């Protein structure tokens, strides 16, 4: 009777009916199903038995400074749980929760006039109004709360929560193959619901493919005329032998007119998840070409009413079943082998190869040397791979040998092993196997990607899945954005199957945030059938009239409660509790955004909270420019160097759906340039408006940061907006903080889409140089801080590389090809030194401030 309400949950959760899984009637998906059930039942179980401290590190991850993971004068506001009453106490940054938590107790037990029997160790700090915790043994300066406060000059609300307190939530909770030499076959006997063009022929070329590499020559049909339904019943003869085909092996159709002209395209596994090679008849629910794709999915077309059919034919080869060989006998065939034993000479060459694409006889080299590649240079697995030729079953035997028995790579090189061009499955699981060392906060900073890597995904359980989800359940904030990233994918019909089956199996896993979620889901339920109203009133009636009609919208019982009191889709962290109906607005543009505000009473001033739900575009663009710019940020702040960033949140949660954080007390660079009359920045020049409007929101001494916060922001930005190539900067884009820090907003166009040049704006430069023509000094120090940026991103090259790499599954039209990926390799120069990169940025920042120079001179 709870299972039927849980199911019901969960379908409406991933806007999937689960009676859909059934009705497919696939083993693999029923299997999976269980399987994966279980795995999370498991998980679920193990967390439902954690310590009050092990709780906390779930519900509660905790939230550190980038110089921190891997003395100064403080006020600090504590209070207790069940109190009104609060203390404000003068703590040092160097001082770890405890100290506070002992002063804390102290201060109670006087006011309160008795003898306390509680220890400091029995408590937490949540951070008021917030998922947030302060436990460990850290200095509070490490807590990223707690730093944000000092840079922000704010005092940190913190109250004091017991163990018994964190357990009640806790509690509340509570849920033989290489015998066979002839070469393969495949009968491709008609296709099904075809259009085209009269007055041309059609062709069916089919390709065998491992990953991106061919493990053959490509063998086309007959020229078939233009049919809806056309019939061969030809012979397609690869030039591979059955033994010679690999376990990860993918046969890829194109159907195409020519007089060229793509129809669709479709490919399969030849091996079934339970290793047999399949045989019988198969018919390829094609998917709409704009010859052949390799990367595209494996699994047909859903709909299967508009597709375009094409039936195959997998001939019988031996009179049983034919099972991939298992690792036992695979590791017996790559075991015996003749050693590398060659000259120092070609062994200098050898490690130059290494260490440095590759002509012929170098791969060579490389394959007659894999031992010593293992034993003297293992981070150069992926090249050695790539040498091997997976279309011969030995070498691969060979190969997996070296695998087997190969060192634990660092997390940088176990993330270049998901990419396609590593297909073989015992490659992915060593790489999952180098990966499990992930720290849970870098997990979370290649989440995007590694979910990507699911599209990439040959079966439905696999190793990423399987330990995503492990992860997830051992994580709440990694839990709720693993949901987002497949949740917002569910329009898409070739991934919806899988997603939804991840989100069912993690539902399992967690009843309670299932809930929470489903809470969520029906606030952004509320907000697109708000947006849409929005959208037809602002055409009919002016803006104070729509801005009204939707406020009085916002005020039924309906909206009221489904869009309170909730967790923040942007960050868990986050409690969105009673919305600022009068508050809200919508921006003018296109798509018209709705700006939703929050506040509460717990949070405070720090609990005044907004967001932006836009319907219309697409966010994953925004999504990957602005966790790179995060990581950037990152990556400098590991490095000492804090340019002050300014990356909000953005998620998309639905189809073009999605939400963007409001950082309140912005405003746009072109709303200040606007130089009203009767304001605190109103200028005699319009190069003055900034540092005029800065002085206004930074008066006397505080001037003097807030230039420098500017600086920093730009120093950040210019290098940001030039490595990425993020090009169409107007004066709207850019917007600027009452502090000082300066940020940009919607990502339109990243790497170059014609090759964005290094940029820089007189305007900030006259900000920059403190209201002075010519500053020398002050300027100087902010190429100074380019320069030092630039050359951090630079050391980190591979890792925005394999990111970048890994991204190209989402699809994204700016982001697909080579060339793309040739932006940053021009960018953060990695073909020159140090010194010749450094050389070449200086040359493409002085063009800029040469460029900068149509303003001085005007
Ligand atoms: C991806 O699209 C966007 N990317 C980013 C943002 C965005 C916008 C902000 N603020 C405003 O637009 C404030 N306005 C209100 C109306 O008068 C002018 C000033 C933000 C401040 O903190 C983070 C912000 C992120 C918006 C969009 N969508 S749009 C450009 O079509 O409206």
């Amino acid at each position: 009777r709870v299972k039927k309400l849980i199911n019901s949950q969960i379908s409406l959760l991933i806007g999937k009916g689960l009676h859909e899984f059934d009705s497919l009637r696939d083993p693999e998906v029923n299997d999976f199903r269980t399987k994966m059930r279980q795995f999370c039942e498991e998980a679920a179980a193990h967390r439902q038995q954690l310590g009050w401290v092990e709780w906390l590190q779930y519900s509660f991850p905790l939230q550190l400074e980038p110089s921190a993971r891997g003395n100064r004068a403080l006020l600090v506001n504590v209070k207790f749980e069940g109190s009104e009453e609060s203390f404000t106490f003068q703590v040092s940054t160097k001082d770890m929760p405890l100290a506070l938590m002992a002063c804390a107790l102290r201060k109670k037990a006087t006011v309160f006039r008795q003898p306390l029997v509680e220890q400091p160790e029995e408590y937490a700090l949540q951070v008021n109004g917030r998922h947030e915790y302060l436990y460990g043994n850290y200095p509070l300066c490490h807590f990223q709360y707690i730093c944000s406060c000092l840079h922000s000059g704010l005092t940190p609300h913190l109250t004091m929560v017991h163990s018994s307190s964190i357990l009640a939530m806790r509690d509340e909770q509570s849920n033989s193959l290489w015998s066979l030499e002839q070469p393969f076959s495949i009968e491709l006997i008609e296709g099904r619901k075809v259009n085209a063009d009269e007055r041309m022929k059609l062709v069916v070329q089919a390709g065998l493919f491992h990953g991106n590499e061919m493990l053959c020559k490509t063998v086309s049909s007959s020229e078939v005329n233009v049919c809806s339904e056309p019939v061969w019943k030809q012979r397609l003869e690869f030039d591979i032998s059955v033994c010679d085909l690999p376990r990860m092996a993918r046969l890829c159709f194109a159907l195409y007119a020519v007089v060229d002209c793509p129809i669709a395209w479709a490919n399969l596994m030849l091996f079934d998840y339970k290793d047999q090679l399949k045989t019988g008849e198969r018919c390829l629910y094609m998917w709409p070409s704009v010859l052949l794709n390799p990367a595209g999915t494996v699994r047909g077309n859903p709909n299967t009413e508009s597709a375009a059919a094409l039936v195959i034919y997998l001939p019988e080869v031996a009179p049983h079943p034919v099972y991939f060989p298992a690792l036992e006998k695979i590791l017996e065939l790559g075991r015996h082998g003749e050693r590398g034993r060659i000259t120092e000479e070609e062994q200098l060459q050898l490690r130059e190869i290494l260490e440095r694409e590759l002509y012929e006889h170098e791969k060579d080299l490389v394959w007659k040397m894999r031992h010593e590649v293992q034993e003297h240079f293992p981070e150069a697995l992926a090249r050695l791979l790539l040498v091997t030729k997976w279309n011969k079953h030995e070498d691969v035997a060979q190969m997996l040998y070296l695998l087997c028995s190969w060192p634990e790579l660092p997390v940088l090189s176990a993330l270049e092993l998901l990419d396609f061009s590593f297909p073989d499955c015992y490659v992915g699981s060593f790489a999952i196997k180098s990966l499990r060392k992930l720290t849970d906060d870098e997990l979370f900073q290649y989440l995007l990607q590694l979910v990507q890597v699911l599209k990439y995904e040959s079966y439905l359980d696999c190793e990423l899945t399987k330990f995503l989800l492990g992860r997830a359940l051992a994580n709440r904030k990694i839990g709720h954005f693993l949901f987002w990233h497949l949740r917002s994918e569910m329009h898409v019909p070739s991934v919806a199957l899988r997603f939804g089956l991840i989100m069912e199996a993690y539902c399992r896993g967690s009843t309670h945030h299932m809930k929470v979620l489903m809470k969520q889901g029906e606030a952004l339920s509320k907000l697109k059938a708000l947006n849409d109203f929005v959208k037809v009133s602002s055409q009919k009636t002016t803006k104070p009239q729509t801005k009204e009609m939707m406020h009085m919208c916002m005020r039924q019982e309906t909206y009221m409660e489904a869009l309170s009191h909730l967790q923040s889709p942007l960050d868990p962290s986050t409690l969105l509790e009673e919305v600022c109906v009068e508050q809200c607005t919508f921006m003018d543009s296109k798509m018209k955004p709705l700006w939703i505000m929050y506040s509460s009473e717990e949070a405070g001033s720090a609990g005044n909270v907004g967001i932006i739900f836009k319907n219309g575009d697409d966010l994953r663009q925004d999504m990957l420019t602005l966790q790179m710019i995060q990581l950037m940020d990152v990556l400098w702040k590991q490095e000492g160097l804090d340019l002050r960033m300014t990356p909000y949140g953005c998620l998309p949660t639905g189809d073009r759906t999605g939400l963007i954080e409001v950082v309140l007390h912005s405003d746009t660079i072109a709303n200040i340039q606007l130089n009203k009359s009767n304001m605190a920045a109103t200028a005699a020049f319009n190069k003055d408006a900034l540092l005029n409007w800065l002085k206004s929101k930074n008066p006397g001494e505080a001037l003097d940061r807030a230039i420098e916060e500017f600086t920093l922001s730009c120093a950040g930005y210019c290098v940001a907006t030039y490595v990425l190539g993020i090009g169409d900067r107007h004066s709207d884009n850019i917007m600027i903080r009452e502090s000082g820090q300066l940020f940009h907003i919607d990502f339109g166009h990243f790497l170059g889409n014609e090759r964005v040049p290094f940029i820089l704006t007189y305007d900030f430069v006259h900000v920059i140089q403190q209201g002075k023509t010519n500053n020398s000094e002050k300027f100087e120090r902010f190429r100074g801080y380019c320069e030092r940026a630039y050359t951090i991103l630079r050391r980190h090259g591979l890792l925005f590389l394999h990111l970048f790499a890994l991204m190209r599954a989402a699809g994204l039209p700016e982001l697909s090809c080579s060339k793309d990926i040739q932006y940053l390799k021009d960018s953060l120069a990695l073909g020159k030194t140090e010194e010749e990169a450094l050389k070449h940025f200086r040359v493409k920042f002085n063009e800029a401030l040469r460029e900068s120079w149509k303003t001085k001179v005007n």
